[PDB]
DNA sequence: GACATGATTGCC
DNA sequence: GCAATCATGTCA
């Protein structure tokens, strides 16, 4: 709470917004009073409607993505292949947000390896978008919440990064191929790397 | 109402 | 290399 990021810190840009999550840190706070910390390492900006790989493409506003739409700081999380969850975050702009694709665990290990379990090597426990929201118990109730003003979850501010190109956007399109995709340059706990982006 | 599909994960 | 599994976006 004292070490919360606030609203103020939300409010900027996708890209420069993305590029700021990184070294932060994730924080969840489970019913057993527990709290499970990752930092940041992976995340992602789509800049909207201009954005080809954006769900908020061509001004597309419905009720499930409403979240990028809202004030800097709304959490839009959506349910992907009928099995997963992926968290976005919204960031200035309408259609704009960040989505997190990794972090590097901190605390509360022994919770995201049983949550995960539905042996992982850590290294496994939050290496993707739907890994990581598995490993902190991240659901479709998260939806549409204040990472800003919300009591089970919350950024803390922490003490080079890569730019490359977006995961699963396809190979059609100068969207797809934007770097617009930023993390923690030899970071063992990003998803997928890119040697060719980091030379 | 119907029908194609996904910013993934993980086993063959 | 590809199946799992279903809410959502579209078209009607
Ligand atoms: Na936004």
């Amino acid at each position: 709470h004292l070490t919360r990021l606030g609203l103020e810190f939300f409010d900027q840009p996708a890209v420069p917004l993305a590029r700021a999550f990184l070294g932060q840190v994730l924080v969840r706070r489970l019913p057993n009073g527990t709290e499970l910390r990752g930092r940041i390492v992976e995340t992602e900006a789509y800049l909207g409607p201009e954005d080809e790989a954006a769900h908020s493409r061509g001004g597309r506003q419905t009720p499930r993505n409403r979240g990028m739409f809202m004030k800097p700081g709304t959490l839009y999380v959506y349910i992907i292949y009928g099995m997963y969850f992926c968290m976005n975050i919204s960031s200035q702009g309408d259609g704009a947000c960040v989505l997190l694709r990794a972090l590097e665990p901190l605390e509360g290990l022994e919770t995201m390896r049983q949550l995960r379990s539905t042996v992982l090597k850590d290294r496994e426990l939050c290496s993707g978008p739907s890994k990581l929201c598995q490993a902190l118990a991240i659901n479709k109730s998260f939806d549409q919440r204040d990472l800003a003003q919300d009591e089970a979850v919350w950024l803390e501010r922490g003490p080079a990064v890569v730019a490359a190109a977006r995961v699963g956007v396809g190979h059609a399109g100068e969207w797809a191929r934007k770097p617009l995709r930023f993390y923690v340059r030899g970071s063992p706990w990003v998803s997928v790397v890119d040697r060719v982006a980091e030379q």
